[PDB]
């Protein structure tokens, strides 16, 4: 066991490994407080998460368990990875704080694209590295989610990470004129069927979309005005889709709506590469069932300059059978406590 030092950082006690240098605090969000710091022991800036109140009920109990389950299972290039882990706890009986370790992120793609649209090889390469991550985030039926170019980290060199799992927003984070809503499918953004990993495809082609034209495609003032953006730009359903959502409501309210025909995207996003125009119409269909997938997409024609099959890979299996369990607080955070012991760090 390491020796741990302590100190009070913006009203908050920091009790970490002497490894962890020159502590700063960099934000708070609800789920915790984080400084940056250097690790002495790889020589990396890293950012220190201290988790608030991970195990003060059942549903915040899951949910730390949830967080360090997907973090220490993620191993890829292009997602954020775990660094380390450790609790100053010396027992389960005292058990009661979680500190994560990850690399620390520069700009996100966000400060890159505010206000701005980037030259067609750029496009290429960062849909590309997302499409890579994607296909081995899903290849072990894990979903994202929540993917939106704040959650994406970008570095001098172009090169990108995915970060910020859905880790399951609340009514008021999706109100209104918000980027938080922008990228979210249609059928999750109103309940109108259970979620599936097709969500995370709309939202690359609503990224894609606003790397091409400097603009977000759809920014909504509301749920419905948002809806009715998309709905101009794709089409309104046909009996078919309409057969597949379980909502008799929301099937009431789409068959209100005049109907439109699909736009012509050269029309709309003039001057793009039409390679890339083909592909935002194979990832921006109203059908889920019918979107192109991150593993058929990285095939497409856009990105034959960096595509190599030996050289993106799938993840290991992942047991997600704790997500149907019911169990108490105790049990919930004996469960994180092996979790926390039996962590290996990376080479
Ligand atoms: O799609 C592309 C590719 N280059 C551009 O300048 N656009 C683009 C299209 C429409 C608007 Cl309104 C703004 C930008
Ligand atoms: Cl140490
Ligand atoms: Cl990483
Ligand atoms: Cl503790
Ligand atoms: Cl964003
Ligand atoms: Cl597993
Ligand atoms: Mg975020």
């Amino acid at each position: 066991r390491p020796t741990f030092y302590r100190q009070e950082l913006n009203k908050t006690i920091w009790e970490v490994p002497e490894r962890y240098q020159n502590l700063s605090p960099v934000g708070s969000g609800a789920y915790g407080s984080v400084c940056a710091a250097f690790d002495t022991k790889t020589g990396h800036r890293v950012a220190v998460k201290k988790l608030s109140r991970p195990f003060q009920s059942i549903i915040h109990a899951k949910r730390t368990y949830r967080e360090l389950r997907l973090l220490k299972h993620m191993k890829h290039e292009n997602v954020i990875g775990l660094l380390d882990v450790f609790t100053p706890a010396r027992s389960l009986e005292e058990f009661n704080d979680v500190y994560l370790v990850t690399h620390l992120m520069g700009a996100d793609l966000n400060n890159i694209v505010k206000c701005q649209k980037l030259t067609d090889d750029h496009v290429q390469f960062l849909i590309y590295q997302i499409l890579r991550g994607l296909k081995y985030i899903h290849s072990a039926d894990i979903i994202h989610r929540d993917l939106k170019p704040s959650n994406l980290a970008v570095n001098e060199d172009c090169e990108l990470k995915i970060l910020d799992f859905g880790l399951a927003h609340t009514d008021d984070e999706m109100t209104g004129y918000v980027a938080t809503r922008w990228y979210r499918a249609p059928e999750i953004m109103l309940n109108w069927m259970h979620y599936n990993q097709t969500v995370d495809i709309w939202s690359v082609g609503c990224i894609m979309a606003e790397l091409l034209t400097g603009r977000t495609l759809f920014p909504g003032t509301d749920h419905i005005d948002q809806l009715k953006l998309i709905l101009r730009l794709v089409g309104t359903p046909g009996a078919e889709l309409l057969k597949k959502i379980s909502s008799e409501s929301a099937r009431n309210y789409i068959q209100s709506l005049a109907q439109m025909p699909k736009m012509n995207f050269a029309n709309v996003f003039i001057g793009a590469n039409p390679l890339a125009v083909d592909l935002l119409e194979k990832m921006l269909v109203l059908d889920s069932d019918k979107r192109i997938t991150a593993a058929q997409a990285l095939a497409h024609a856009y990105f034959a300059q960096y595509h190599d099959p030996d050289d993106e890979p799938v993840a290991d299996p992942y047991d997600q059978s704790f997500e149907s369990r019911d169990l108490l607080i105790d049990e919930w955070k004996s469960l994180t406590y092996d979790e926390v012991i039996s962590f290996v760090p990376p080479p």
